[PDB]
DNA sequence: TAACCGCGTTC
DNA sequence: TCTGGAACGCGGTTA
């Protein structure tokens, strides 16, 4: 009813007054009915701040409520104040006939009548119509409401007669020309701050015209921002409970000044006033406030935030822990923390206010920090971001430390907090804010929403400011056939990755090198043409401003030759390693690859035929089983009773599908039949290149901060990373669910075409050396020392200019076969001249020398192990370290920690012998662990090394009918602890492998860790249940753990980074202790 | 055995 | 409701 318009003008009310309370109340700017100069902006009356934040609400006459758009200033005199801005919501009819468009206006300025509030003719570009290239556009009704309500009003009116769209037979309605509605679900706060080019980080004169940018104020304001760590109660073995534990004490800081709160009945001590400091550049002192309740530390709490005022409170994982844990403490207490300091959940369940953004920073490290999910802890963060090891304090002791040493609690607390407020203020605070500046979302929308919907928020803008009639979101096909199949899954030939060879490469053992005659016969013809690339498009200079082409030519010329009458060769490497440079992005640009450039036989030499690979995965049921599965679904009834015709249409594929699933198993033996088809599609070059522009921008803005390229902050390449995050996501915003531009063929058009390349850099690379590993765009190399390696031309300006001869040789090959000759762009777009021009944009960087790199092999015969290796830098310092466990969360200490001190010893001997024997003695000392049962290690250490940690995704019950070690640890840990400790997700679920059941599968043998540390009588009982031993009376974990099971897993490791390899390199096993696999064994004979 | 799955990594 | 992609290692399951 109109009661929505109520509970939101009352939800307005009180937010109006909290923020008035929080320092916002409204400014109305001064009346002007003179003309709006930008010039003129220190003249025109009004009021000058930092835009801070914004939100939509609802307004009264100043009976229904008027949809608008709060915003949040900072002024210039450390003040602030709210502004806001009205604007009806609006979406857009499109008809099958623009000769009756006017007939189409009459009937629906009836039907809604009690909805609209304009109507207006409005013309726009569609891309997806013909001739629009021309100047031809498409013809729309633009329909306004007051507020948000009413427009959802009209979209509920209108479904009915879209879902339809009677007269005699024997030989139209105004109805049946309605096409459909777009623009319609685009969020409110967002389409004000579009039209309005309004964004978050910008400075503004809020005046009765309108905001007015003021470009001259360079920085960011400086909002007061907070930042907080909550430590409470929890039982011992067990999680927290906001019902009965209660928070021991909050930690936070304001702007550099850190503060404590403690709970003087829990903590057995008033705490006096002390600092830490981790490095210089993050000064604690903290202030303790010693209240005696828990009441007087949330009021303490909850009155410094309304003192302070903060625009920013910053949290770790605030969302889940934190606020809901103060909230439900506080409501136990009367407290209202709403009524208290203006914050409570969200439909999503987060913590928001009106008058201040909640920056969780572990949002941003799960999304834009490219850590390996095994670093997204506090404690890892704060080293690789902040340079220092924070206080750290085992969780099972917190609880208990509170009593016997309460000042070791609290530099735990304040540790947490001074890591967190320095890891906003140097990394999420300046990311988030330039972020909001190009993205119209407030700071909380920038934190959160996913990297696909940033980018569609990008390309949103763009259209708009050309005038492009948006897409509607892609719809999921429910149900696709190929052959008469059902296919599970379609997609497309992504990332080609080659293992080529594994051992031990390093510059100071020589290597065997057979190299092509005709592979150097070539590259002597196309060395004048690629030294002259070189210079005029890898450097953008001019041939005649050199002053050694000739020099480096015959210097070059001379190497070649060399390796041309003498082939085989045995010199010391070259390990490097050759990537493309923003390479999927650079194919797209390069080929005008965007989605609306797609299209099949259309009247429409802007052809751009390209090809991409098509994979999808059947069920091998023919269409007849297909139905006969259906009508035995129909036979059945299933639950909310209903019928399956009462079904979704998506409901009833998942029953299909899955019955299906079983029929397959057993008729055919088999799930899911792959096949893969290789098509074509055309790609037009005249399209509006809006998206195209846009991955053009971004790609841009990165070389930028790559450029900044130091040999003191390094930082700039921390946020090189973030452009790179948005442009992976453009590749992927393609292929995105509910995206409104979508296309495979484009997604695979990159993948196939990026293949093409790096087989083409492979196949000659072979014929000049030895390439180790290839994944997507990169190729790790061994090359000889006797190729011509680094040149830097001498200009006739004094300057020096780079040559990697190995990259420019290939770089030539590739704009000589990879080159779009075809991109046309819009020269005079009035008279519609269209000129066409060659665009190239790929190119490949190196990396090195190396001093050594490492590749695994795998335990089966000629396969090898992809996607893993270790890099050093000719300093000894590790370079790369990919795929392996060490990095790697939740796996056997006991590997990790044997990587981590296997793979520097890699390093030492002067033979590739003696390199093999050092690493072996490492190996050894590890065995002797194992097979010393772990008699010289504490049984701490030991279950520190012999326990592997598991996060299981989704709650077990999710996990019906499937067995694991994850599964049997938490079902273990619910007999033991209860079944509250299996509530939550993202269960850590820690155990060790007994020997006893013997016979018995693996995932019946895990036992968790934490019955280890339980009272001696829960010990007994639980074990003897899970070794299914009554007769137990020793509990030595060295007696339960299946000593075997840890040895072989250590055996695995050491034949696939050591005795493996050796044996592929020539080298007998060094290690003997571990046996070659059989097939290794026939082979030396 | 061959086919498949969950997790967490490299692109 | 909100929601970037595919290729790959490893240790387990099932039938
Ligand atoms: N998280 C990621 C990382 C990479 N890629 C894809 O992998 C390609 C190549 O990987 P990489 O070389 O890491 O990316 P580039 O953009 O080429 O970056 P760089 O300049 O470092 O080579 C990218 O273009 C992108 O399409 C992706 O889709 N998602
Ligand atoms: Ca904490
Ligand atoms: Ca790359
Ligand atoms: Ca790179």
């Amino acid at each position: 009813n109109y009661a929505l318009s109520a509970q939101q003008l009352l939800n307005a009310s009180k937010i109006d007054d909290i923020d008035s309370m929080m320092g916002f109340e409204r400014y109305v700017p001064p009346q002007y009915n003179g003309r709006f100069d930008a010039k003129d902006i220190d003249q025109i009356p009004g009021r000058v701040g930092w835009l801070t934040n914004m939100h939509a609400t609802l307004v009264s006459q100043e009976n229904q409520g008027i949809s608008g758009v709060d915003f949040y200033f900072l002024d210039e005199e450390g003040g602030s104040f709210k502004s806001t801005v009205v604007y009806d919501p609006y979406f857009f009819i499109a008809c099958n006939d623009e000769s009756r468009v006017n007939d189409v206006e009459e009937l629906v300025k009836k039907y809604l009548e009690s909805c609209l509030k304009s109507l207006q003719i409005i013309r726009k570009e569609d891309l997806t119509m013909d001739n629009h290239l021309l100047g031809l556009q498409k013809t729309l009704i633009k329909l306004s409401f007051v507020n948000s309500n009413q427009l959802f009003e009209a979209r509920k009116l209108l479904r009915p007669i879209l879902q339809d769209n009677q007269r005699n037979i024997y030989n139209v309605d105004a109805k049946h020309l309605i096409e459909d509605i777009r623009e319609y679900d685009v969020p409110y706060h967002v389409r004000v701050s579009i039209d309005k080019d309004i964004r978050v980080g910008k400075w503004y004169k809020v005046t009765q015209q309108g905001f007015i940018e003021d470009t001259r104020k360079i920085a960011f304001a400086d909002p007061v921002v907070m930042a907080f760590d909550i430590e409470t109660t929890k039982p011992p073995l067990k999680f927290p409970d906001s019902a009965v534990d209660q928070i021991m004490m909050i930690s936070y800081m304001i702007d550099g000044e850190g503060f404590l709160i403690t709970n003087r009945e829990i903590i057995s001590e008033d705490i006096e006033d002390f600092e830490y400091t981790p490095k210089p550049e993050y000064p604690g002192f903290f202030t303790i406030f010693n209240e005696n309740d828990e009441v007087a530390l949330l009021q303490r709490f909850f009155e410094h935030i309304r003192d302070v005022r903060p625009t920013v409170i910053s949290t770790f994982n605030g969302d889940f822990f934190d606020w809901p844990f103060i909230h439900n403490r506080s409501k136990i207490h009367g407290l209202d923390m709403f009524d208290e300091i203006g914050f409570a959940p969200d439909a999503e369940g987060e913590y928001k206010s009106s008058y201040c953004s909640h920056m969780d920073c572990f949002r941003w490290v799960k999304r834009d920090s490219y850590l390996p999910q095994g670093s997204q802890g506090l404690k890892a963060v704060t080293q690789s971001k902040l340079g220092y090891n924070p206080i750290e304090l085992d969780p099972e002791l917190m609880t208990p430390y509170a009593f016997e040493k309460p000042q070791h609690l609290s530099e735990y607390s304040v540790s947490d907090a001074v890591a967190t407020y320095y890891l906003y203020m140097k990394y999420v605070h300046p990311f988030i804010f330039s972020l909001c500046t190009i993205i119209p979302l407030n700071p909380d929308e920038t934190l959160r929403k996913g990297t696909g919907t940033l980018c569609e928020m990008l390309l949103m803008v763009q259209a708009y400011q050309h005038n492009i009639l948006l897409p509607n979101k892609h719809t999921d096909p429910i149900e696709r056939f190929y052959d008469g199949h059902l296919l599970e899954s379609e997609t497309y030939v992504g990332g080609h990755v080659e293992s080529l060879e594994a051992g031990v490469f390093r510059s100071d053992l020589k290597n065997e090198f057979k190299i092509d005659p005709s592979a150097i016969d070539e590259l002597l013809q196309e060395l004048p043409e690629a030294l002259k690339f070189s210079v005029e498009v890898e450097n953008k200079s001019s041939v005649d401003k050199v002053t050694n082409f000739e020099e480096i030519k015959n210097q070059i010329t001379q190497k070649l030759l060399e390796l041309k009458e003498n082939n085989i060769r045995n010199e010391l490497p070259l390990i490097y390693h050759v990537d493309v440079a923003s390479g999927y992005p650079n194919i797209m640009t390069t080929n005008r690859l965007q989605p609306d450039s797609i299209k099949a036989e259309r009247d429409c030499t802007c052809a751009r035929k390209l090809k991409w690979a098509w994979r999808g995965e059947f069920f091998p049921s023919k269409m007849d089983e297909y139905n006969m599965i259906k009508r035995a679904l129909q036979n059945e009834t299933f639950p909310n009773v209903l019928t399956f015709d009462e079904l979704s249409y998506a409901d009833q594929v998942i029953h299909i599908k899955k019955r299906l699933t079983e029929y397959s198993r057993k008729v055919y033996h088999r799930v899911k039949v792959s096949e893969i088809v290789e098509r074509e599609a055309i790609v037009c070059q005249r399209e509006n290149p809006f998206y195209v522009d846009t991955v053009k921008s971004f790609r841009d803005r990165r070389y930028e901060f790559k450029g900044l390229a130091k040999t003191m902050i390094v930082l700039y390449d921390s946020l090189q990373l973030a452009h790179k995050v948005i442009l992976n996501s453009f590749y992927g915003y393609v292929m995105r669910k509910g995206s409104r531009w979508y296309s495979m063929e484009m997604a695979g058009i990159t993948c196939l075409t990026g293949a093409t390349i790096i087989q083409m850099a492979r196949a000659l690379v072979e014929r000049v050396g030895r390439p180790l590993e290839l994944d997507t765009d990169g190729i790790w190399c061994i090359l000889p020392k006797s190729f011509p390696e680094t040149y830097f031309f001498t200009l006739e300006n004094g300057k020096k200019l780079y040559l990697s001869y190995p990259c420019s040789m290939l770089n030539y090959r590739v704009h000589q076969k990879f080159t779009n000759h075809q991109y046309q762009e819009l020269k005079d777009p009035l008279n519609y001249i269209y000129e066409t021009h060659s665009e190239n944009t790929i190119f490949f960087e190196v990396d090195g020398p190396y001093k050594a790199m490492i590749l695994p092999s795998s335990k089966e015969e000629g396969k090898g192990i992809k996607k893993r290796y270790a890099v050093f830098n000719e300093d000894g310092s590790l370079a790369e370290l990919k795929g392996f466990e060490l990095k790697r969360r939740g796996e056997l200490q006991l590997i990790k920690n044997f990587q981590s001190d296997i793979f520097k010893v890699f390093l030492e001997g002067d033979t590739l012998e003696g390199c093999y024997s050092a690493v072996a003695s490492v190996c050894n000392r590890w065995l002797d662990v194992l097979d010393s049962h772990g008699l010289m290690l504490e049984d701490e250490d030991l279950v520190s090394l012999i326990c592997e940690n598991r996060s299981m995704s989704k709650t077990l019950k999710e996990y019906e009918g499937q067995k694991s070690t994850s599964i049997t640890t938490a079902r273990r840990l619910g007999d033991f602890l209860g079944e509250d400790m299996v509530k939550d997700k993202g269960l850590q679920c820690k155990y060790i492998i007994s020997s006893k059941p013997f016979n018995a599968p693996v995932t019946e043998r895990a036992i968790p860790v934490a019955i280890f540390s339980a009272d001696i009588p829960i010990k007994r009982s639980f074990l003897r249940r899970w070794t299914l031993d009554p007769s137990l009376e020793d509990l030595d974990i060295r007696t339960i753990i299946d000593w075997g099971y840890y040895r072989e897993r250590l055996g695995s490791a050491i034949q696939k980074i050591i005795t493996i390899p050796a044996a592929l390199q020539g080298v007998s096993n060094p290690v003997p202790r571990v046996e070659h696999p059989d097939w290794l064994k026939r082979k030396i004979a």
